[PDB]
Protein backbone atom coordinates (compact mmCIF):
# COMPACT_ATOMS: atom_id res chain seq x y z
CA UNK A 1 0.00 0.00 0.00
CA UNK A 2 2.11 3.09 1.12
CA UNK A 3 5.31 0.64 1.30
CA UNK A 4 6.40 -2.78 -0.14
CA UNK A 5 6.73 -3.63 3.52
CA UNK A 6 3.10 -3.27 3.75
CA UNK A 7 1.57 -4.75 0.49
CA UNK A 8 -0.20 -7.97 1.38
CA UNK A 9 1.55 -10.40 -0.28
CA UNK A 10 -0.83 -13.14 0.19
CA UNK A 11 -3.58 -12.29 -1.25
CA UNK A 12 -4.80 -11.87 -5.21
CA UNK A 13 -4.65 -7.92 -6.24
CA UNK A 14 -6.01 -5.71 -9.44
CA UNK A 15 -4.07 -4.61 -12.54
CA UNK A 16 -3.99 -0.70 -10.67
CA UNK A 17 -2.64 -2.26 -6.99
CA UNK A 18 0.08 -3.93 -8.75
CA UNK A 19 1.06 -1.21 -11.18
CA UNK A 20 1.34 0.76 -7.74
CA UNK A 21 3.78 -2.01 -6.18
CA UNK A 22 6.01 -1.19 -9.17
CA UNK A 23 6.56 2.18 -8.31
CA UNK A 24 6.72 1.99 -5.05
CA UNK A 25 9.60 -0.48 -5.26
CA UNK A 26 11.54 1.40 -7.84
CA UNK A 27 11.44 4.63 -5.66
CA UNK A 28 12.68 2.18 -2.70
CA UNK A 29 15.46 0.85 -4.49
CA UNK A 30 16.48 2.99 -6.96
CA UNK A 31 19.78 2.06 -7.53
CA UNK A 32 18.82 -1.81 -8.39
CA UNK A 33 15.35 -1.51 -9.65
CA UNK A 34 14.10 0.54 -12.57
CA UNK A 35 10.48 0.47 -14.86
CA UNK A 36 10.88 -0.08 -18.15
CA UNK A 37 7.75 0.47 -20.94
CA UNK A 38 8.23 -1.89 -23.58
CA UNK A 39 4.93 -1.38 -25.36
CA UNK A 40 0.97 -0.85 -25.09
CA UNK A 41 -1.38 -3.44 -24.76
CA UNK A 42 -4.84 -3.64 -27.29
CA UNK A 43 -6.64 -1.80 -25.02
CA UNK A 44 -3.62 1.48 -24.53
CA UNK A 45 -2.79 0.07 -21.39
CA UNK A 46 1.33 0.38 -20.80
CA UNK A 47 3.31 -3.34 -20.68
CA UNK A 48 5.70 -2.36 -18.13
CA UNK A 49 9.09 -4.86 -17.24
CA UNK A 50 11.29 -4.26 -14.00
CA UNK A 51 15.14 -4.50 -14.63
CA UNK A 52 17.17 -5.26 -11.75
CA UNK A 53 20.91 -4.27 -12.27
CA UNK A 54 23.91 -3.19 -10.31
CA UNK A 55 25.24 -2.55 -12.99
CA UNK A 56 27.48 -2.37 -15.96
CA UNK A 57 26.20 -2.31 -20.17
CA UNK A 58 24.03 -4.68 -21.55
CA UNK A 59 25.42 -7.63 -18.95
CA UNK A 60 24.25 -10.99 -19.83
CA UNK A 61 20.26 -11.15 -19.08
CA UNK A 62 17.59 -13.35 -17.44
CA UNK A 63 14.37 -12.87 -18.98
CA UNK A 64 11.13 -13.75 -16.82
CA UNK A 65 7.38 -13.50 -17.80
CA UNK A 66 4.57 -14.31 -16.10
CA UNK A 67 0.43 -14.29 -16.48
CA UNK A 68 0.98 -14.61 -20.48
CA UNK A 69 -2.31 -16.25 -19.63
CA UNK A 70 -4.65 -14.07 -17.68
CA UNK A 71 -6.96 -16.54 -15.67
CA UNK A 72 -3.40 -17.92 -13.97
CA UNK A 73 -3.59 -15.23 -10.81
CA UNK A 74 -1.08 -17.67 -9.22
CA UNK A 75 1.47 -16.15 -11.69
CA UNK A 76 1.36 -12.91 -11.61
CA UNK A 77 0.83 -12.87 -7.40
CA UNK A 78 4.20 -14.89 -7.49
CA UNK A 79 5.78 -12.09 -9.55
CA UNK A 80 5.19 -10.13 -7.31
CA UNK A 81 6.57 -11.97 -4.51
CA UNK A 82 9.83 -12.14 -6.59
CA UNK A 83 10.06 -8.62 -7.19
CA UNK A 84 10.32 -8.07 -3.55
CA UNK A 85 12.63 -11.14 -3.07
CA UNK A 86 15.21 -10.19 -5.29
CA UNK A 87 15.29 -6.67 -3.40
CA UNK A 88 15.60 -8.44 -0.16
CA UNK A 89 18.24 -10.69 -1.18
CA UNK A 90 20.61 -9.27 -2.67
CA UNK A 91 23.65 -8.47 -0.61
CA UNK A 92 21.97 -11.34 1.94
CA UNK A 93 22.12 -14.50 -0.06
CA UNK A 94 25.35 -14.92 -1.46
CA UNK A 95 24.37 -17.30 -4.50
CA UNK A 96 21.70 -14.39 -5.59
CA UNK A 97 24.06 -12.00 -4.36
CA UNK A 98 26.61 -13.27 -7.21
CA UNK A 99 24.06 -13.95 -9.90
CA UNK A 100 23.01 -10.20 -10.01
CA UNK A 101 26.39 -8.80 -9.76
CA UNK A 102 27.17 -10.11 -13.12
CA UNK A 103 23.93 -10.88 -14.53
CA UNK A 104 20.72 -8.49 -15.07
CA UNK A 105 17.18 -10.03 -14.61
CA UNK A 106 14.06 -9.19 -15.99
CA UNK A 107 10.91 -9.67 -15.25
CA UNK A 108 7.33 -8.72 -16.95
CA UNK A 109 4.47 -9.23 -14.11
CA UNK A 110 1.70 -8.68 -16.03
CA UNK A 111 2.92 -9.75 -19.99
CA UNK A 112 -1.49 -9.43 -21.00
CA UNK A 113 -2.76 -6.21 -19.51
CA UNK A 114 -5.98 -6.51 -21.34
CA UNK A 115 -6.80 -10.33 -20.28
CA UNK A 116 -6.00 -9.68 -16.87
CA UNK A 117 -8.63 -6.29 -16.20
CA UNK A 118 -11.03 -8.92 -17.95
CA UNK A 119 -10.68 -11.54 -14.89
CA UNK A 120 -11.57 -9.05 -12.59
CA UNK A 121 -14.30 -7.07 -14.13
CA UNK A 122 -15.63 -9.93 -16.67
CA UNK A 123 -15.07 -13.31 -16.83
CA UNK A 124 -12.50 -14.90 -13.96
CA UNK A 125 -11.64 -17.78 -16.54
CA UNK A 126 -10.77 -15.46 -19.23
CA UNK A 127 -7.66 -16.40 -20.98
CA UNK A 128 -6.88 -14.71 -24.44
CA UNK A 129 -5.93 -11.08 -25.05
CA UNK A 130 -8.88 -8.81 -25.73
CA UNK A 131 -7.55 -8.10 -29.75
CA UNK A 132 -10.99 -7.85 -31.96
CA UNK A 133 -10.91 -8.93 -35.44
CA UNK A 134 -13.59 -7.76 -38.20
CA UNK A 135 -13.71 -11.39 -39.49
CA UNK A 136 -15.47 -12.94 -36.38
CA UNK A 137 -17.71 -11.93 -33.11
CA UNK A 138 -15.27 -13.55 -31.12
CA UNK A 139 -12.39 -11.53 -29.02
CA UNK A 140 -8.81 -12.53 -28.50
CA UNK A 141 -5.43 -15.03 -29.57
CA UNK A 142 -3.77 -17.31 -27.10
CA UNK A 143 -0.66 -15.36 -26.75
CA UNK A 144 1.72 -18.41 -26.34
CA UNK A 145 0.43 -19.51 -29.72
CA UNK A 146 1.12 -16.53 -31.46
CA UNK A 147 4.81 -16.99 -31.77
CA UNK A 148 7.16 -17.82 -34.36
CA UNK A 149 7.96 -21.28 -33.43
CA UNK A 150 5.83 -23.68 -35.57
CA UNK A 151 3.24 -20.98 -36.15
CA UNK A 152 0.02 -22.31 -36.88
CA UNK A 153 1.20 -25.94 -36.64
CA UNK A 154 -0.65 -28.53 -35.23
CA UNK A 155 -1.29 -27.93 -31.57
CA UNK A 156 -3.18 -24.48 -32.26
CA UNK A 157 -6.35 -23.40 -33.36
CA UNK A 158 -7.26 -21.21 -36.54
CA UNK A 159 -10.61 -20.05 -35.10
CA UNK A 160 -11.04 -16.82 -33.82
CA UNK A 161 -13.64 -18.65 -31.01
CA UNK A 162 -11.15 -21.16 -29.95
CA UNK A 163 -9.29 -20.63 -26.69
CA UNK A 164 -6.55 -21.93 -28.16
CA UNK A 165 -6.69 -19.26 -31.19
CA UNK A 166 -3.00 -18.85 -32.57
CA UNK A 167 -3.97 -15.01 -34.52
CA UNK A 168 -4.11 -14.10 -38.12
CA UNK A 169 -0.02 -14.46 -38.30
CA UNK A 170 3.40 -14.97 -36.04
CA UNK A 171 3.25 -11.95 -33.38
CA UNK A 172 0.36 -10.38 -34.44
CA UNK A 173 -0.32 -9.81 -31.11
CA UNK A 174 1.41 -6.31 -29.85
CA UNK A 175 1.43 -7.87 -26.47
CA UNK A 176 3.82 -11.04 -27.78
CA UNK A 177 5.40 -8.74 -30.45
CA UNK A 178 6.53 -6.30 -27.61
CA UNK A 179 8.75 -8.69 -25.89
CA UNK A 180 10.03 -10.18 -29.44
CA UNK A 181 11.47 -6.76 -30.83
CA UNK A 182 13.20 -6.20 -26.64
CA UNK A 183 14.61 -9.17 -26.66
CA UNK A 184 16.04 -8.92 -29.92
CA UNK A 185 17.36 -5.78 -29.82
CA UNK A 186 19.04 -6.65 -25.96
CA UNK A 187 20.73 -9.48 -28.25
CA UNK A 188 22.38 -10.75 -24.69
CA UNK A 189 19.75 -13.04 -23.22
CA UNK A 190 21.08 -16.22 -21.83
CA UNK A 191 18.17 -17.55 -20.19
CA UNK A 192 14.64 -17.20 -20.71
CA UNK A 193 11.73 -18.02 -18.20
CA UNK A 194 7.72 -18.29 -18.65
CA UNK A 195 5.66 -19.14 -15.71
CA UNK A 196 2.33 -20.29 -16.03
CA UNK A 197 -0.45 -22.78 -14.22
CA UNK A 198 -1.44 -24.96 -13.36
CA UNK A 199 -0.02 -28.96 -13.32
CA UNK A 200 3.02 -28.29 -11.27
CA UNK A 201 5.76 -29.64 -14.23
CA UNK A 202 9.17 -27.83 -15.69
CA UNK A 203 9.16 -27.97 -19.47
CA UNK A 204 11.72 -27.31 -22.18
CA UNK A 205 11.77 -27.28 -25.96
CA UNK A 206 10.48 -28.41 -28.13
CA UNK A 207 6.38 -28.47 -28.19
CA UNK A 208 5.75 -27.78 -32.03
CA UNK A 209 7.89 -30.49 -33.17
CA UNK A 210 9.03 -34.13 -32.08
CA UNK A 211 12.74 -32.97 -32.57
CA UNK A 212 14.79 -33.19 -29.87
CA UNK A 213 16.77 -29.81 -28.87
CA UNK A 214 20.85 -30.30 -28.88
CA UNK A 215 21.10 -29.49 -25.19
CA UNK A 216 18.31 -31.80 -24.25
CA UNK A 217 21.15 -33.39 -22.17
CA UNK A 218 21.81 -30.60 -20.08
CA UNK A 219 18.08 -28.83 -19.89
CA UNK A 220 17.22 -32.12 -18.52
CA UNK A 221 19.60 -32.43 -15.86
CA UNK A 222 19.09 -28.51 -14.92
CA UNK A 223 15.45 -29.29 -14.84
CA UNK A 224 15.99 -32.46 -12.66
CA UNK A 225 18.17 -29.83 -10.49
CA UNK A 226 15.68 -27.42 -10.06
CA UNK A 227 12.60 -29.85 -9.45
CA UNK A 228 14.27 -31.19 -6.49
CA UNK A 229 15.06 -27.81 -5.07
CA UNK A 230 11.83 -26.97 -5.14
CA UNK A 231 10.30 -29.75 -3.93
CA UNK A 232 12.75 -29.44 -0.77
CA UNK A 233 10.41 -26.75 0.99
CA UNK A 234 6.86 -28.67 1.19
CA UNK A 235 7.17 -31.87 -1.05
CA UNK A 236 5.98 -30.29 -3.92
CA UNK A 237 6.31 -32.66 -6.95
CA UNK A 238 7.04 -31.70 -10.48
CA UNK A 239 7.34 -33.71 -13.34
CA UNK A 240 9.79 -32.40 -15.99
CA UNK A 241 11.21 -32.87 -20.23
CA UNK A 242 10.19 -31.57 -23.03
CA UNK A 243 6.87 -29.79 -24.08
CA UNK A 244 5.79 -32.26 -26.65
CA UNK A 245 6.92 -35.78 -25.04
CA UNK A 246 5.17 -34.09 -21.55
CA UNK A 247 2.18 -32.82 -22.13
CA UNK A 248 1.01 -32.39 -26.04
CA UNK A 249 2.25 -30.73 -29.35
CA UNK A 250 1.54 -27.04 -29.40
CA UNK A 251 2.96 -24.90 -31.82
CA UNK A 252 4.29 -20.94 -31.59
CA UNK A 253 4.88 -21.01 -28.14
CA UNK A 254 7.39 -18.60 -26.18
CA UNK A 255 10.22 -20.36 -25.22
CA UNK A 256 10.28 -22.76 -28.60
CA UNK A 257 10.88 -19.52 -29.91
CA UNK A 258 13.41 -18.34 -27.69
CA UNK A 259 15.28 -21.39 -27.91
CA UNK A 260 15.53 -20.84 -31.76
CA UNK A 261 16.68 -17.38 -31.11
CA UNK A 262 19.81 -18.77 -29.46
CA UNK A 263 18.74 -18.67 -25.62
CA UNK A 264 19.58 -22.00 -24.57
CA UNK A 265 18.36 -21.63 -21.54
CA UNK A 266 14.54 -21.86 -21.94
CA UNK A 267 12.50 -23.43 -19.52
CA UNK A 268 8.53 -23.07 -18.70
CA UNK A 269 6.64 -23.40 -15.35
CA UNK A 270 3.69 -24.89 -14.60
CA UNK A 271 2.64 -24.15 -10.81
CA UNK A 272 0.32 -25.35 -8.14
CA UNK A 273 -1.71 -27.38 -8.33
CA UNK A 274 -2.64 -30.35 -9.83
CA UNK A 275 -6.46 -29.87 -10.02
CA UNK A 276 -8.24 -29.73 -6.58
CA UNK A 277 -8.38 -25.72 -7.47
CA UNK A 278 -6.74 -25.47 -10.78
CA UNK A 279 -6.45 -22.03 -11.61
CA UNK A 280 -8.82 -20.71 -8.31
CA UNK A 281 -5.73 -21.87 -6.57
CA UNK A 282 -6.29 -20.30 -2.33
CA UNK A 283 -4.63 -17.47 -1.71
CA UNK A 284 -3.35 -19.06 1.74
CA UNK A 285 -1.07 -20.85 -1.07
CA UNK A 286 0.24 -17.44 -2.81
CA UNK A 287 3.37 -17.26 -0.54
CA UNK A 288 4.61 -21.20 -0.29
CA UNK A 289 3.76 -21.23 -3.83
CA UNK A 290 6.47 -18.55 -4.28
CA UNK A 291 8.56 -19.57 -2.29
CA UNK A 292 9.29 -22.83 -3.76
CA UNK A 293 8.58 -21.60 -7.28
CA UNK A 294 12.04 -19.30 -6.41
CA UNK A 295 14.01 -22.19 -5.09
CA UNK A 296 13.64 -23.88 -8.76
CA UNK A 297 14.29 -20.65 -10.91
CA UNK A 298 17.35 -19.72 -8.84
CA UNK A 299 18.74 -22.88 -9.35
CA UNK A 300 18.37 -22.32 -12.90
CA UNK A 301 19.82 -18.80 -12.38
CA UNK A 302 23.08 -20.29 -10.63
CA UNK A 303 23.66 -23.08 -14.10
CA UNK A 304 23.73 -19.93 -16.31
CA UNK A 305 26.26 -17.77 -14.78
Amino acid sequence: ARSTNTFNYATYHTLDEIYDFMDLLVAEHPQLVSKLQIGRSYEGRPIYVLKFSTGGSNRPAIWIDLGIHSREWITQATGVWFAKKFTEDYGQDPSFTAILDSMDIFLEIVTNPDGFAFTHSQNRLWRKTRSVTSSSLCVGVDANRNWDAGFGKAGASSSPCSETYHGKYANSEVEVKSIVDFVKDHGNFKAFLSIHSYSQLLLYPYGYTTQSIPDKTELNQVAKSAVAALKSLYGTSYKYGSIITTIYQASGGSIDWSYNQGIKYSFTFELRDTGRYGFLLPASQIIPTAQETWLGVLTIMEHTV
